[PDB]
């Protein structure tokens, strides 16, 4: 019922500068970080071109890293939990042989990054990555190490384009090197993240709003599960299917198009649980508008009970929650100075966020530990940047 330290750039920086120095007899010419995130709110909205509000943790993955003259990659994690091994050497892609994801499984996400960078000539490079980013744990591990990647790529060949072709760079690689067939919004995240800022992401337009989240008198309080069941992984793209044929029965692009009153008109063109996943979706959009609002104008109270029918709506009609998510939920909403909390990222297990008054931290913390039948760990996390360089 104590809140696990949050590495500072600096320390993850030091251990990867010191881990680099022993392993490749030289001192890191490059330093990059990408952070993890939490989704306050529009969950299973980015790929139904919704608006989702997800703010950049403090948890990171650090890159320190120079580039080789041999056009050879050679990689080296101190992650705890990275699968072996924990040192992984491939050549440059070429016309002639591209990259294949397989072990470890960690590299598949380096790999996708640069199968799939945009930019000519790359250099092979030497890099050691670290990450306070639990892993698997629900705070995009995965979308922290591609995102660094694509920036260590940039100082290696800079690229040219915009922010989202780099965030769709990385989600080609979770695509097609980790079989995760995401949207958009933790790769964006990542990248677009600024201190004291949740931000606003339209998934349809891919605008962007900084949306202020800095009062000392509020904390977010990130509860991992510590559980994640094997749906999280092959019911997130079922999900994605039962969304597409519900646009295409209604004759729409995306279900951004669609209201709840043109839904329940075609209720007898899309089957039952068709119906409650498009519930789910055109309800969350408008909650996200509504929260974004909200948190405009101070109003924590209104933002935490749209936090509240988020989870309901996720429990209930999306049905992506577990038992141990909603005993977490029903545990945080009994605390005194607690707005809301919800199930964040895709479901099935990871973690919950909890908008609460600062004061009320440490008893929510104890309680929601007392009353869950698993072994929960928490994260209090202001809103932190997207992804940095450090010239080395
Ligand atoms: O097995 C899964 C399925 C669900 C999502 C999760 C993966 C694994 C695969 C490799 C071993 C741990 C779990 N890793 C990530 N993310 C991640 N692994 C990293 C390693 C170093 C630095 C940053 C990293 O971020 N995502
Ligand atoms: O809100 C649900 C989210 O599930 C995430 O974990 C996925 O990687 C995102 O792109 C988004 O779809």
């Amino acid at each position: 019922h104590a809140a696990l330290r949050q590495p500072q750039v600096a320390e993850l920086l030091a251990e990867a500068r010191r881990a680099f120095r022993e392993e490749f007899g030289a001192e890191p010419e490059l330093a990059v970080s990408a952070p993890g995130r939490v989704n306050l709110i529009g969950e299973h909205t980015d790929y139904n071109q919704g608006l989702v509000l997800p703010m950049a943790l403090e948890l990171m993955t650090v890159l320190v890293g120079s580039p080789r003259k041999d056009g050879l990659v050679s990689l080296l994690t101190t992650s705890e939990g990275a699968d072996e091994p924990q040192r992984l050497q491939f050549p440059l892609p070429t016309a002639q042989r591209s990259l294949e994801p397989g072990t470890p499984r960690w590299a598949n996400y380096v790999k996708g990054v640069i199968q799939y960078y945009p930019a000519a000539p790359l250099p092979g490079f030497s890099a050691v990555v670290v990450s306070s980013v639990p892993l698997g744990g629900g705070l995009s591990s995965s979308a922290s190490l591609e995102v660094a990647t694509y920036t260590f790529l940039q100082q290696l060949c800079p690229d040219s384009g915009t922010i989202a072709a780099r965030a769709q760079v990385c989600q080609q690689a979770e695509h097609s090197f980790a079989g995760m067939p995401c949207g958009i919004m933790d790769q964006f995240i990542s990248l677009m993240g600024q201190k004291g800022h949740a931000l606003l992401i339209d998934c349809r337009s891919l605008e962007t709003s900084l949306v202020p989240l800095s009062d000392p008198k509020l904390a977010v309080l990130i509860t991992n599960s510590n559980v994640r069941h094997s749906l999280a992984s092959s019911e997130y793209p079922v999900r994605r299917r039962q969304c597409e044929e519900v646009a295409r029965a209604l004759g729409a692009a995306s279900l951004r198009e669609v209201q709840l009153e043109e839904l329940e008109a075609a209720r007898d063109l899309v089957s039952k649980e068709g119906f409650r996943r498009a519930r789910h979706v055109v309800g969350e959009i408008r909650r996200t508008a509504q929260a974004a609002a909200a948190l405009r104008r101070g109003d924590y109270r209104a933002f935490g009970r749209l936090m509240v029918e988020s989870h309901r709506s996720l429990r209930d009609d999306y049905e992506v929650s577990c038992p141990e998510l909603d005993q977490l939920v029903e545990a945080a909403l009994a605390v005194p100075g607690v707005y809301g909390s919800r199930m964040t990222g895709g479901g099935f297990g990871g973690c919950t966020v909890t908008l609460l008054e600062a004061s009320a931290a440490p008893h929510a913390m104890r309680h929601i530990q007392e009353h869950y039948g698993g072994t929960a760990t928490f994260y209090l996390s202001q809103a932190a940047d997207g992804a940095k360089v450090l010239c080395l």
